[PDB]
């Protein structure tokens, strides 16, 4: 039926607001709700998988651990959300260890995605069995969809958003925050000016400008990615080619294999031997030894030709906007994100203000009780029951049942001189807070300034240098 | 293993390997078979405890099985959900367990080949009997140990307020050795236990006879009939025996052969299949047609019709012969006692259970006694404060800080820091007339409790009487009529 697709496209494509699919959102939220934060010891992955399975994804589905694992791989995510410990696989064919052998916890950036989620910043909905509530989206204090990108298949409509530099994106966002009046085309230009292009975790080089611009303005484009090969004098002492970087998503093992197989086919003469000298110290380092009668330049170009040393990234900016799949331009992605940020901020202050009032209400009744301490005390001791006392206090002080209950819940230790003053002082602080909150609600410029300052803090702390180099040649 | 005369470097490695195996498998066996005390294997114990720790109690709504499977998987059994759900499911089937521990809702399968629904479609919760297995587990009644990752503690055994191992029985294979204990009647077992409680001085031969006298034999949840006495007796006195089970066929006619019960563990579908596949092979001539007419509200009903020629029950006898309408239960009372597998006699099973019950009770009393004292300590200081209420109140209001107040109170009342902190933690509502009296009354109750507790610790007869009364209560509520009929 019509809702069939609406569900297939839910597991297939990412939301534009946080850039996540239901699985990942569930996993992250589960870890959060479990307290698996960065300032705490890693927890066995089985714990996270289990918390997700029982509350949100009731399947012995391998897709849970698969999501947890992937969000931990620095070669897959430009900005990882999971902090892994143990065997989480490799850029090659080496498979990850079982749930029970690995440990995981959230990264500081992931903590920014969940920031203030308990302050009604996003809409929650009941889970599969209706016992608990789950988030439809995360606050996403940092532009995750564009930062980490996304890749998924729908009914022939598969998304393919590339990763980007956090510092750059933040610049584009800051511009959109100040130029709220601007029109799309005026914005499309400013954002395209700040975001130089994709920034893959694997580094490498992007060759050209067409693919990028096409993607940013038409939501579709072919980006030319190229590995990084160095030329070295070997112990031969002749020439050896050294590939230190590969294009995004290129499997190291499959790559080396294609070279050896392509060679045997006779398609890659000039090559004497291939050897992997990679390591955590040296990083990627595939040494290709060329024959003494060979030109480095010709071998290189033949590599670009017959291997993934040079490959294309087929960008397709397709995301879910209000439950409907859509192909977007960079300016739309940016505006939809900013809108969400603003929505989060108003909702946050709306919530804080409500709770601030409830707090002040109680305090006003505690202060009243203080000004009549001797009376309330005698009244309470004279009362045969707490009910009588509750009723007597309401009458005696002119307060409601909640306020009257707060007084009866008060502890002896709060009667100490400095304790009593603390109640007074608090009341003043709370009233001042309420005012400031009401001010934010009244001024859209204040709200805009808040998202800007908070985002700036985030970029200062977690922002990093660009990895992928753009080559106009 | 092997033998000695070699003097080689390859034989040093051979000896060590044999040693590691012995140690290795001597430990694996501790898992394959059930413990004497609670009758459970680690999987089941973990599942039950997880449900308990989650609050999935009989007095609350069923929860999706996936929740139970998940709680188990993450805290105690991180290997997968297959083994877990299978255990949860098995413990909910009234045709498998004489006394189910899990209360299932939805498709938990059938006595035949119909498979259960997925964990997201079924719901489950603990039965009242399961709640008895976990009774007082939070009062240091059993030894706990850290779990796989050391983040949480898990039980090595459950309090087991009812004789589960003998009640529900058990069947497993560890290392060539496989246990096979049959289920029994709770009311009967309780009688045997009550006897052992009163006749603590009795000897093996006497106890054996006394218990064999109260437990008439296995009582399968699938009812049926046991033919003979040798098998049963053999099992109860040698820990091994062959018990003959028989279905219940009550033939009828037109209007123009009805099997209503099958032996324990006999698959309904496989049974009917064996009949048809054999008949068509001519091996079972004299049968016109088979027909399943069972349904909830009627029960098992397999209709078998004979040819005109033979209206003889000789067809019944041919059934007993070539089908599972009559099959044997190979009893083998093998359980884990102190980490070591052992074949036991009914009296040993009974005494080891009683010992555990007694252990649980003194441990419970010991714990309750400690907590009471800590409680009485606090109360004594709250009462003191009450007798000087006006003073303590003025003192507190005069104190510039809670520290000053804490110090002032210690002096003023002659009490320690803990007692002095309890007073400062006291709430206004506790100053109400009836509230104040409640503190006084409590102190008297606590002191009385402590005394009684200390008494239990001193008297073994009191401890024995406690397990007897509590067990009696359980049998009155959850005990049920016998199902299997003997001879
Ligand atoms: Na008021
Ligand atoms: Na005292």
């Amino acid at each position: 039926i019509d809702y069939a697709m609406s569900v297939i496209v839910g597991r297939a494509l990412p939301e534009v607001r946080d850039g996540l699919k239901p699985v990942h959102r569930r996993v992250l939220y589960a870890m959060f709700d479990s307290g698996f934060r960065p300032d705490r010891s890693h927890a066995k992955s089985a714990r996270s998988v289990a918390e997700t399975m029982g509350n949100y994804h009731p399947h012995g589905d391998a897709s849970i651990y698969d999501s947890l694992v992937r969000m931990a791989q620095p070669w897959s995510l430009r900005y990882p959300l999971v902090d892994g410990q143990g065997n989480f696989g490799s850029p090659g064919n080496d498979p990850p260890a079982a749930m029970r052998y690995t440990e995981a916890r959230l990264t500081p950036l992931a903590m920014e995605m969940l920031r203030e989620i308990d302050e009604e910043t996003v809409d929650f909905i009941p889970n599969y069995d209706g016992r608990v509530q789950e988030p439809t989206v995360l606050p996403s204090r940092f532009p995750n969809l564009l930062a980490n990108g996304s890749g998924g298949i729908a009914v022939g409509m598969a998304t393919n958003i590339p990763p980007h530099n956090l510092r750059e994106l933040a610049d584009a966002v800051f511009w959109a925050l100040e130029n709220h009046d601007a029109d799309e085309e005026e914005t499309l230009a400013a954002v395209m000016g700040r975001v130089k292009g994709p920034d893959f975790p694997t580094a490498g080089l992007i060759v050209g400008s067409q693919g990028t611009a096409d993607a940013y303005k038409t939501g579709r484009g072919s980006i030319r990615m190229r590995g990084v090969v160095e030329v070295e004098e070997d112990s031969r002492g002749r020439t050896s080619l050294v590939i230190t970087e590969l294009p995004y998503q290129v499997n190291h093992d499959n790559f080396i294999t294609s070279i050896a197989e392509q060679v045997r086919d006779g398609k890659l003469a000039g090559i004497s031997n291939i050897e992997d000298q990679s390591s955590d110290r040296v990083g990627l380092r595939i040494v290709i030894e060329i024959k003494r009668d060979a030109v480095a330049k010709v071998v290189i170009n033949n590599l670009y030709k017959h291997t993934q040393l040079q490959t294309s990234f087929g960008a397709n900016m397709l995301a879910i906007v209000d439950g409907v799949p859509r192909t977007l331009r960079l300016d739309q992605l940016i505006r939809y994100y900013v809108d969400h940020q603003l929505d989060v901020i108003v909702r946050r202050t709306t919530y804080r203000l409500r709770k601030a009032n409830e707090r002040a209400h109680i305090l006003r009744g505690l202060v009243k009780a203080l000004d009549a301490l001797d009376e309330v005390i005698a009244l309470i001791r004279a009362s045969e029951t707490v009910d009588i006392a509750r009723a007597g206090l309401i009458e005696l002080l002119d307060i409601d049942e909640i306020q009257a209950q707060a007084i009866l819940d008060m502890q002896l230790r709060r009667l100490a001189a400095l304790e009593r003053q603390r109640i007074i002082d608090d009341l003043a602080k709370i009233e001042a807070e309420i005012a400031d909150l009401e001010d934010i609600l009244a001024k859209p410029e204040r709200q805009r300034g808040i998202v800007r300052d908070e985002l700036a803090e985030i970029v200062d702390r977690h922002g990093d240098d660009r990895r992928t180099r753009i080559i106009a040649a």
